[PDB]
Parts: structure tokens; C-alpha cells; sequence
């Protein structure tokens, strides 16, 4: 996140860091076993990581639980990034609570100018690189689709929405990937891709996850 806050140790319960070593992706708790994240942070040996803040210290309230299958949209185009969402089965069930909790999936699309809450430990930096230790936060608009497609002719699908501020400085960035987009308490969009980082009309790309509610119950309720 660039331009952000720390946000808090567990004000956002529902943030969780992939692991394979290092931290790598976020991602969003939306049941007790099932997290959401994006297709392109598929890798194996996942250890989703919940309850975290300071991500290089163990400090109480965490939760390690192996990830038992990892679940890439088959129709996600690594080129492209459409359908850039994954969801992931925890090989036991989470225990919930106040620091640990699930985030509810949208019933409609957020419009234009819907306030938002992004969160991750990607990179602080826009001409650098400086990971943070604890969880950092941004909040941002959704903007229109017609300054969307402005930003990036021909890039954007309908499964996408952009977010953030055209004038630069903050913006969602590497390592925030696969995290949480919550607007009203909501998870309406998955970090996914930006050219760059906070530059000047360039604002962050989002999976659009209101097209995708019936895809992940369904795919859920079989696994
Ligand atoms: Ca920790
Ligand atoms: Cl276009």
C-alpha cells in the first residue's frame, strides 16, 4: 500500500497473508474454511496466515493453516488478468473471533464513487521498494468506468473496476495482490494489477467479485 496508514493491529479481520516462506499475497476470509484471493498468486505449499498484523513476529491471535486445495478460475488468462480470483480450502476449519473473522460477499456491483477499504503489506514505496512489517490501509473511491478505460484503453473487462486516485500517491501495490476491497462491509474487489504504483493517472485495477457470487457458492457447496 502507498500513501496509507497502518491500520491497526486486527481492524481488519478478515485480512490474511499467504505464506510460502515470506509473505507473498493477501487475501479475504469469507467462511470459516474458504478464503478468496487472486488467480495469479496460485503457487503450491500455501500457508494461509490469519489474525496477523505484524507479519514477521509472532505476537498472539494468530492462525497458520495449510491451504488443502487451491481453486484458479478455469477461464483466468494469465495475459490478459480476466477472472483474476481463486479460492482457496483451509485444511481445517479457522477458529473465529473477534480478531479472526469472515467478510461478507456482495448481493449487487458497488457504483462509482462507493468509498472503500484496501489493506495488505505490499510495497510502500512508488520509486522503491520498502515492505512493511504491519498491515497498512488505504481508503479509495470506485471510480467510473469511463475513466477506467481512459486510464487503460483496451484492458479493461468487465470483470474489472478501477479505484483510487488519478492525481497519484496512493494506490494498492506489488505484495497487496489477491487482498480485500471492502466497501460498506462487503468485499466488492480483489487486488489484481496497476501499471506501476501510485503514478498519475494510473489508477489500481480490481477483480470485480459481484460478477462472481454464484461462481464461488457453487463452487463451494461441491468442494
Ligand atoms: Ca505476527
Ligand atoms: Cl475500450
Amino acid at each position: 500500500i502507498v500513501g496509507g496508514y497502518t491500520c491497526g493491529a486486527n481492524t481488519v479481520p478478515y485480512q490474511v497473508s499467504l505464506n510460502s516462506g515470506y509473505h507473498f499475497c493477501g487475501g479475504s476470509l469469507i467462511n470459516s474454511q474458504w478464503v478468496v484471493s487472486a488467480a495469479h498468486c496460485y503457487k503450491s505449499g500455501i500457508q494461509v496466515r490469519l489474525g496477523e498484523d505484524n507479519i514477521n513476529v509472532v505476537e498472539g491471535n494468530e492462525q497458520f493453516i495449510s491451504a488443502s486445495k487451491s481453486i484458479v478460475h478455469p477461464s483466468y488468462n494469465s495475459n490478459t488478468l480476466n477472472n483474476d480470483i481463486m479460492l482457496i480450502k483451509l485444511k481445517s476449519a479457522a477458529s473465529l473471533n473477534s480478531r479472526v473473522a469472515s467478510i461478507s460477499l456482495p448481493t449487487s456491483c458497488a457504483s462509482a464513487g462507493t468509498q472503500c477499504l484496501i489493506s495488505g503489506w505490499g510495497n510502500t514505496k512508488s520509486s522503491g521498494t520498502s515492505y512493511p512489517d504491519v498491515l497498512k490501509c488505504l481508503k479509495a473511491p470506485i471510480l467510473s468506468d469511463s475513466s477506467c478505460k481512459s486510464a487503460y484503453p483496451g484492458q479493461i473487462t468487465s470483470n474489472m473496476f478501477c479505484a483510487g486516485y488519478l492525481e497519484g500517491g496512493k494506490d494498492s501495490c506489488q505484495g497487496d495482490s489477491g487482498g480485500p476491497v471492502v466497501c460498506s462491509g462487503k468485499l466488492q474487489g480483489i487486488v489484481s494489477w496497476g501499471s506501476g504504483c501510485a503514478q498519475k493517472n494510473k489508477p489500481g485495477v480490481y477483480t470485480k467479485v459481484c460478477n462472481y457470487v454464484s461462481w464461488i457458492k457453487q463452487t463451494i457447496a461441491s468442494n
